C-alpha cells in the first residue's frame, strides 16, 4: 500500500501552556491566544489552543491526525495535543489573522508585490500537499492565515482527506475531489485576493451556479489584473482538469511575475506603500 506515516503526535501538559486571550467562539468550541512553554526549555512558543459530545472529540482527534501527518513552512504546525476533560488542540500562531480579512482591511496599502508572493506562498503550499496525496478540499482565502505580511499559510484544512463557490464543477455534479479540484479553488483564491476580498457571485443562489459553469461563465477579470494573471485564473477554471495548471506551473508562473510586480498588477499608488517576553521562538524555528 501507501508509506508507512511515521508523523510523530506529542502529548502536551495543561500546567505547560498559559492562555493570554480568546481568539474566537463557535460552535466548534473555542480558541485561544497562548503561550506553550516547555518545561526546562527556556523556550515560550506563540501557539492557538482549540477547546471545546462523543462525536465532537472524534472529530478534533482526527484533525490532529491529519495536522501532525502534515508538517511544514507552509502548512500551519501543529505543536501537539493535550488530553483533558476537554480535549485542547495547540497550533502555531498566525498573528495577523486570515488573508481573507487582511486583504479587507488593508486593501488601500497593499502592493503589487505583496500579492503575487502570496499566490506563491499559497501554491507551495499546495504543492506540498499534493506531494503527500493530500486533498484540501476547502481552498479559500478564509483558510490562508497570516504570519507576517510577507509570509502566509494554509490552515484549517478540517475536510482535508488521505463551500459551492469555490469548488470545482465536477466537485458540484459529483462529490468528486481531486487535486485538480484543488487548483480550481486556488484560482477562486487568487481571484479573492486581486479582487482586495470580494465576495464571489455575491447575490447570487448556490443553486444556479452549477449550470452557469455549465454555461461557460466565470469570474470577471478584476480591475488590477494584466491579462497574464488573469489568462491564469481562467486556466484554472477549465472543465476538463487534466487542462488546469498544475501547482508546480503555478509556483514558476507566479514567481516570474514577482520579479517584476508592476508588469503584472496595476495598483494605483502602487509603490508607496509598505506594512508593517525575551524568551519567545516561533514554532517553525522549535521544530528543528
Ligand atoms: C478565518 C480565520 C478565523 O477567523 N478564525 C477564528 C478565530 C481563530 C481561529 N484560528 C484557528 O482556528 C486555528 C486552527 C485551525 C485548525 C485547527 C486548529 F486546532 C486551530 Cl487552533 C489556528 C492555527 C489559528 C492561528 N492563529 C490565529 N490568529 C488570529 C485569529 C483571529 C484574529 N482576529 C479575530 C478577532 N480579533 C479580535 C481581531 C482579529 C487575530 C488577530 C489572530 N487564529 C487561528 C480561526
Amino acid at each position: 500500500g501507501e508509506a508507512p506515516n511515521q508523523a510523530l503526535l506529542r502529548i502536551l501538559k495543561e500546567t505547560e501552556f498559559k492562555k493570554i486571550k480568546v481568539l474566537g467562539s463557535g460552535a466548534f468550541g473555542t480558541v485561544y491566544k497562548g503561550l506553550w512553554i516547555p518545561e526546562g526549555e527556556k523556550v515560550k512558543i506563540p501557539v492557538a489552543i482549540k477547546e471545546l459530545s462523543p462525536k465532537a472529540n472524534k472529530e478534533i482527534l482526527d484533525e490532529a491526525y491529519v495536522m501532525a501527518s502534515v508538517d511544514n513552512p507552509h502548512v500551519c504546525r501543529l505543536l501537539g495535543i493535550c488530553l483533558t476533560s476537554t480535549v485542547q488542540l495547540i497550533m502555531q500562531l498566525m498573528p495577523f489573522g486570515s488573508l481573507l480579512d487582511y486583504v479587507r482591511e488593508h486593501k488601500d496599502n497593499i502592493g503589487s508585490q505583496y500579492l503575487l508572493n502570496w499566490c506563491v506562498q499559497i501554491a507551495k503550499g499546495m504543492n506540498y500537499l499534493e506531494d503527500r496525496r493530500l486533498v484540501h478540499r476547502d481552498l479559500a482565502a478564509r483558510n490562508v492565515l497570516v504570519k507576517t505580511p510577507q509570509h502566509v499559510k494554509i490552515t484549517d484544512f478540517g475536510l482535508a482527506k488521505l463551500p459551492i463557490k469555490w469548488m470545482a464543477l465536477e466537485s458540484i455534479l459529483h462529490r468528486i475531489y481531486t487535486h485538480q479540484s484543488d487548483v480550481w479553488s486556488y484560482g477562486v483564491t487568487v481571484w479573492e485576493l486581486m479582487t482586495f476580498g470580494s465576495k464571489p457571485y455575491d447575490g447570487i443562489p448556490a443553486s444556479e451556479i452549477s449550470s452557469i459553469l455549465e454555461k461557460g461563465e466565470r469570474l470577471p477579470q478584476p480591475p488590477i489584473c494584466t491579462i497574464d494573471v488573469y489568462m491564469i485564473m481562467v486556466k484554472c477554471w477549465m472543465i476538463d482538469a487534466d487542462s488546469r495548471p498544475k501547482f508546480r506551473e503555478l509556483i514558476i508562473e507566479f514567481s516570474k511575475m514577482a520579479r517584476d510586480p508592476q508588469r503584472y498588477l496595476v495598483i494605483q499608488g502602487d509603490e508607496r506603500m509598505h506594512l508593517p517576553m525575551d524568551d519567545v521562538v516561533d514554532a517553525d524555528e522549535y521544530l528543528i
